[PDB]
Parts: structure tokens; sequence; C-alpha cells
């Protein structure tokens, strides 16, 4: 949806969050690239100042994009000196740069790297069969990776459209009570389950009446990393043509033929479901 | 009439306890805070100042810049300069144990210097905005048949805040049976006081029931007991995958009993929607004949 | 009997979604895990290989090092680094377009490469670990009149950690009115589960009560069960002004039924206490005639 | 209190918490000094190699100490170059060290930076005077600082000596109800209030008895500081001592002789109490 007031960019809002997202080899095209124009740029601004860096070719780009490169890096072989107060000028300036720079690039580089991914994979559908007696929506988690997360908080929120007294039509918000929403030790897999009670927000709804309601569910994420040593987020939607009403996740803990207990993340989106004759 | 706390939920208060700086209080803060037009100015302030210094350090010392002109501020300064960010051409080179000396120490200095201007700019990078918007007033009006005090607040970025939640808190002044005055902070029951995704705006409303701090008060009232409502918002941003806050306060005079925030969605000449935050502070009321 | 957690609170299981590597996870987590001396030497490692790389690359264009010896590696070597690390003494000087263009792209890497290390070392900084001692069992036996699960921890460090808590949770497998079997966790409630300032060492507790997941259990129902123990530390740590967590795990075996963890503290020569974790994992216990 | 296993130091726990730390002079003198000493014994192996500095008095450590401080720093001037293998390699090595030096030294300075302290003043005694027609157990705390704290929290727990069925004496903990525990925004004085009510640990308790079970008070905080954009801890311990029965806190917030709000810090610690003729 389109704002009307100041819709694009800010202070410390360039795309510097595109710096922080994009891939790896696009983020260093984009340094290396922003290393070589800074050079062309201090380059020109030495010749346009004449002939002021000794032993260099005169009205030489290459002699002049060396020689700056040799100044910013601070590796100042000493054969391309500056000469005179134009360019011992550029000099001080492109020292600063080159120290900005760095700083800079470096602030970036460890930044992205403390924001990691969650590596939290969420089955394709949801289901609602009878856990305990009670007819149950569930949905499951699992952990990518071997590093284990800490204090793992999910919540199953169900978005629908209700109507107010005074008339008015807006969309509901239910954070549905789940069997289990903390896990202090996340290591494998996790089934999220919701009792259909009476006092759940669903009970007694049908997979039409949700679809009236224009029902909506969240999954919503959160725990410590190890792996990362700070906080990881993920969450999902499922819309009410991923609910598998009678569907049955299919067990992802399997025993090894050598009494061994081991995890099938291959079956995960796998629901068991009974077809009539 | 004083309003204790500012609209961007700030006090306005005076301090008497009047201390000002300590230790990595300096003006640690005013870098951390400032603009980046500034922040760079002052950065690049210091960098110059600091060679300045050193340069004269070096004439103290006589004539110990081999190959500069003798008392020249311009060569000792650009020597201070080669020398500090290390690009040590070899023209300038130092001369006699002092010289040197200088040379090490000022090797350690910018060392140190790009440390320092490396952690500033990070930390800059750490303290993002929370890019919300709060509505210029507050309402109270029905909702599920009950008076409902309400607000709102609307996400000025692209990008959504998540596990976002927020804390409307009455402050007003109230009398003991000590027969004391203080002021007491009441936190207020919201309808709602989280948002899985915020993304677009959203209304935080307090219904008004028996169990509610201002059931029964009025405008008068309110206004007697001196109470304002301070706003607390938290999440955590996307944009900058850590987490942001925001906070905003409301004196009696915001309150308009009896409006309606109004719908914020437009229709561009295409026809499709778009939040017009033009009529985000717009309140819809009643008029008597 | 495989034990589904390990002591340490990890799994035992074995994984068949088998998928290795992946986007910032290369051996990215190996530099933060591993040991400094491993650390430094891995450094080191890639640090002279790099600088290997760049001095064949100037041999590849031929002979562009000034005042170099012509094909020897040596001095492409040295040549490389002076120029990575930006030293640039000026005897190796560079020579044509070709020697350049390395030149100006090693001054990159050796940026980066600064850049990056100092990142690394930053986050091995920032992962200190908890230092807290499980004991080696768990005890069940009578306080305040009533059968108690117990384990101990213990700060190994003279920092205390504030604001600490602990989980402690059964792991069990129990079968659904479905008739079918599933692990099913069960946080226990402690008799205190926080710790304001944790410095020597603390008793966790869990009253077997009516409303206890092992209420009746015996040694032989919680077997068949095949019932775990898992424990879940937190807290600040003062020492490194972070937050640190641990986690343990134990097996039926490991649950003394009657025994009493002793007391931990001595008496030096002088005559005054100190904490002797050496006794930390002893049990006392009664022994029938 | 000794412990007996192993009560010194181990890995990334060098006197490492005493860089974080000591204060910024003697953490820039620990600095320099590691600065100086290291370029100290680079210059020696130099010379223990012979004569591999060109351009150097021959022995001299003078001229062997400032080429390593330009090796290191890669200032590298050019008069000093190295000479044969022996040189050569300990510049190679120097090079990683001073790389790997400014990585550590900008590592302990940016986190010297994130460990700030809260602030927070603590009111010098606690006090148990009548509020809202019951006996309550008071204390105060004020923010030092302009900069405010985000969800601020503050815990009063009670210490003391009890007795156990198994008749064991044992230190027993009290999380104390408080009137308000949780402040959204803490930006100047905060009276923290425990109403002695019939669930209270200390109901029925005299200055005798806290006494005798060893009573003491901790009160713990905790919240966001803006000033650092971090979370910041603080505490402080009673003992029954410092508890003023009868006492009154004397008002800090003034109003200015120009209708203006004011708050007086100079009264935080003052106390009113009765007199007996
Ligand atoms: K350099
Ligand atoms: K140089
Ligand atoms: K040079
Ligand atoms: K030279």
């Amino acid at each position: 949806i389109t704002r009307l007031g100041l819709e694009k960019r800010g202070w410390l809002d360039d795309h510097y969050h595109d710096l922080l997202t994009v891939s790896w080899p696009v983020f260093i095209t984009l340094i290396t690239g922003l290393y070589l124009v800074t050079n062309a740029l201090f380059a020109l601004a030495y010749l346009a100042c004449g002939d002021v860096i000794e032993n260099a070719r005169p009205g030489s780009f290459t002699d002049a994009f060396f020689f700056s490169v040799q100044t910013m890096a601070t590796i100042g072989y000493g054969k391309l000196i500056p000469i005179g107060p134009l360019a011992n000028t550029l000099v001080t300036l492109e020292a600063l740069c080159g120290m900005l720079g760095l700083a800079v690039a470096a602030s970036l580089i460890y930044a992205r790297f403390t924001r990691p991914t969650a590596g939290v994979l969420f089955s394709s559908r949801m289901v609602i069969s009878d856990f305990e007696g009670k007819p149950t929506l569930m949905m499951r988690l699992a952990n990518l990776r071997i590093e284990q997360i800490i204090e793992a908080d999910v919540h199953l929120v169900l978005v629908r459209s209700e109507i107010s007294q005074e008339g008015m039509v807006f969309r509901r918000f239910h954070d549905l009570t789940l069997t289990r929403s903390r896990s202090p030790i996340f290591s494998l897999s996790w089934t999220v389950m919701h009792p259909i009670d009476h006092h759940s927000p669903i009970y007694g709804e049908t997979d039409e009446t949700l679809r009236n309601s224009h029902s909506e569910f969240l999954v919503l994420f959160t725990g410590h990393h190890e792996a990362f040593a700070q906080n990881v987020h993920a969450r999902h939607a499922y819309s009410c043509d991923e609910i598998i009403w009678g569907g049955h996740f299919v067990d992802v803990f399997t025993t090894l033929p050598d009494g061994r207990r081991a995890l099938d993340l291959g079956k995960f989106h796998e629901i068991a479901q009974h077809h009539h004759h």
C-alpha cells in the first residue's frame, strides 16, 4: 500500500538496509565499486591541479589513480609523492576518507555478521485432528542447524474479520492457547498444538466459516540461537486453504535399523489422511 | 499549565541535583546523537587540530623533519598527516631521537583514533529510530458498547516491526489517607497490547469499564488531578534487525470526548488504496444544532 | 540405553535431513568456537597463503616488481606483504599497469581482511562461557516434609552472575488417547527459580506434590517412560557485562533416591571457610544393616 | 570465600576483565605499554639477526626500535628497509601483529564503550511508615542522567535465615510484592513501596525479630537506558540497621519560586522522623 506523507528514505536510511541484506558477493562488489570510483574522483582532483604528483606521466589518469590508491590505502610507496599545497591538502583529505571508509566497511561487515537467520523450517501446512480427545490445530517447526536455540517462544495467532456492536467490521487478533508455547531448549522438531476447547476462538468453526471471516494464522518464533549468541526471529502465515482437516503429521523421529534414534526432516511436510471408498 | 510530560514523552521538570559530566560521559553522547554532517565535521575537526598539535610539537624540537622547509608549519603539518595516517611517503622522514619518539606516539594515536572512530560509527548504526508516528490526539468513544480511550500509531517505514507491544499509562496526582499528595502511575488495560506484525496503522484501545482508573472521570475531574497519559511502544524492527522503542505523552486537552479517528485510506486515480498519513491525525465529531 | 539428551544438554539423535553448509555458515562458526591458539593459527595461515597467492599473481605478469630478483618468490612474497599490510617501504615498488592493478586490489583485500579479523575477534569476545558447574547427580529426599527432586549449580568464577534463573524440565514418552507415542516436556515447579546474586552454590528444588508430573513415580516407572531431566540456567554475568546461559541433562540413573547433597564448605588451617567444589558432587546416603 | 578446584584464570579469562573495568587512563597506559615492549622485543629480534636493517647504526637499539615501530604501524618510511630473509620474515610477522593488535585494541575499546553504568542513585536508607493505611517498607531510586530508562524493573528481595521441618537452617529469599514494580519510562525519582499486609513475609516482624533472622534487603534494578541503547543493571543491599521505622522520605519534587516544577536530589537521602519529649 502506498503512503502519502514522506514515503521514501531519510537519515541513516539511505539504501543502507540494502547493504545489510544483499548477498556477500554483491556486497563486496558494491564496496569494491565504491572503492574504485572514489579513487577515480581523487585521481581527477589531482589532475585538476595540474602536475602536482612527482614522477607521474603528466595528465595521466593511471598514474593519478594509482597515486590516490597508494595514498588512501596509506601504502605510500614514495615514488609518486605529492607536490605543493594543492596535492598535500587532497592527501590530508584522502587520508581521512580511507580511514572513515575502513571504519564504515568494518561497521557494515560486523553488522551483517550480527543479523543471522533463524534457520527454522515451518511445516507447509497445518492440521486439525484429535489429540488427547479434542480436535486440535497443529503445525510444526524444525531447527535446521545443529546449534540449539535457547528460550524459544512461539505464538499461534488467528487473524479474522469480526463485527463490533457499533456495526464496524475490523480485523481481530487472537493469541491462541498452546499446550506448550515456551521451550527452554529447541533442538530438533516441535509440534505446536492448539486444543480447540470451549474457550477457543475457532470452536465450532468449519472450513467454510473460517473462509467467510477471512481467517488467517500467524506463527511467530523467537529464541536465542547459540550459533550466533543473539536472538533470532522467524514467522509464517497460513491461509484456510493450508489447513488439512483430519490430517496427522507423519512422525519424523525414526528408529535407525541399528538401535539408534534419528530425525528425518524429509517427512516433515507429510500429512496422513484417511480416504473413503 | 506546566505539563509534567512533554509530547515526546520527555520530562518537563527542572533538575536541581545539577551535576554535569563524568567518565565515558563527556560528549560521548553528543557524538552518538548529533547528525552525520555534524558527526563528520566534528571528526574531521578533531583530525585536523590533532595533526596541527603534532606539527607544532615537531617544530618545538627545531628542524627534525628531513627535507622539510625550516619553521614551516605546512611542511610539518603534512609530515604529521603522513605519519599519523601511516602513509609514510619517504621524503619528509623524521630526524633524531626526538622526532622519532613523536612518530612512535603519533602512530599510536592514529591507531587509537581509527578504533574509536570505528566504534562511534558502529554505535551510531545501532541506535535506529523506531519511525513510529503518534496521533496528535486521543479520543474517548464507544467500542463494543463501552466508552473507550483511544489513540493510534503508524509505521513510517516500508519495513515492518514485529513482536510489537504498547503501554498506555495514566499519570495523575492523588491524595493518600495520610493526607499526602503524590503522582501515581496506572498501567491501563488495553483490548490488545501487542501487534505480531506492525506494518500500517494501529488503533490502541482502553475500555473504560468498572476496573478502569478513569471510570467515571470527566474532562473536569481529569484536569483537577492533572492527569496525563504516557505511551511506550517497542518492537523488533526487521529493517535494522534490532529492537526499537518510541514514547509519546498526552495532556487532558488532547482528549477529544466523542471523537472518532477517520479511516486513513484514500484512493489513487487508478483505483488502488493508499495510507494517507495526512488524515492520520483527523478526528470526526458530531456537531449540535 | 541411548540417552535422548547428553549430559551437556545437547541432542544424542542422528540427523537425516543432512544439509551441510550455507551462507554466512561456512566455518564462520568454527572460527568463533575454536580455541585462541587455533584461531590465531588459522588466521596467520590464511594470511600467509593469501600473500602467497598474490606473490604468484605478480610473477604471472613477469617481472613487474622493481628492484626485485627475477622469478624470485621470496622477493615477490615480501612485496605482497609490504603492499597488503600497506607498509610500503619503497624499494620493491610495482611496475606497469598490471602490477599496479594487483596492488590496488591487494590493498582492498588487506583492508577487508582487517575488518573481518576485527569482527571475529570481537565476536569471540561476546560469547563468554557461563562458568557454571552442575552436580553430577540429582537427588530425591525430604525438604519441608516432602519428597523433593534436587540438583545444584555452582559459580566457577569470582565475579557474580545476577538476575539468574533456572529451568527444570522433565522429558518422557507418553501415550495419547489416540494411542500415539510422543515425547512431552513438563516444566517443573521449583521452590525458587531465581537467584538475585548467584555467587557460590545453589540447590534447586522441585517438591513432588500432587501437582507434580512425577508424583507417585518410582525409579522403575521413570525408567519405563524413558524420563530425562533438562536444566537451563541463565543470568547476567557482571564479569563480561553480558548475559550467559548453561544447560545440563540427567537420566533416571543419575537420581539418587534418598540421597542428600553434602555441605560444600571446609575449613582452612587458619580457620576460615572455603567452598570445596571437591565435595560439590558428593552425596550422603543411609546404608542398611 | 576461597574455592578449592580451579580458583584462578582460564581461557579468554586472563585479567581481560581488568582491561574492561579499569579506568581509561590506566587502560591507555596498559595499551601504550604493551605497544612499546612489543616493539622492544621485535627491535631485539632484529639485532639477534645482526645488521639486517639498512641505513641503521649497527647494534643500535634506537634505530631498531624505530624501524619496528615503522613496520608494525605500517608507516614504512623507506630509509630503514629490511635485509635478507631474516628481517623480511620478522617484518611479515610484525605486520600480522600490528593488525591483530589494532583489531584487539579496537575490540576492547568498543567493548568498554558498551558496558555502561546504570547511573542510578539508591536512597541510603529504607523506611517503614504508613501509606494508604498500612505500614509500608520503602526506599527510592533516582535517575542521575537526563536520558531516560525504558522498561525499568525493580525487585525488593528479603533474605533471612529460616528453619525447615527437617530442622535445617538455611537462607530463604522472598520477592516482596511492590505496589509498582514495572515502570515503562524511568526519568526522575521512584519510590518503591512494599505494603506489609497479612501476606507479607515481614508482617508482624519488628526491628528485633529481623535482626535475629539476619534479615537483609536486596534491591535489583534493570532497564534499557536510552543513553547507551542497551540494558543496564544496578543493585543495593540494606541491613536491618538501615531501616528507619516511622521514617518518611522528604519530598524531592520542589515547586520553583517561579511556577516551575523541579527535582532536588539534594534531599534524596533525607528522612523525617518524629521526636518525643
Ligand atoms: K600504511
Ligand atoms: K609507506
Ligand atoms: K615509503
Ligand atoms: K623512498
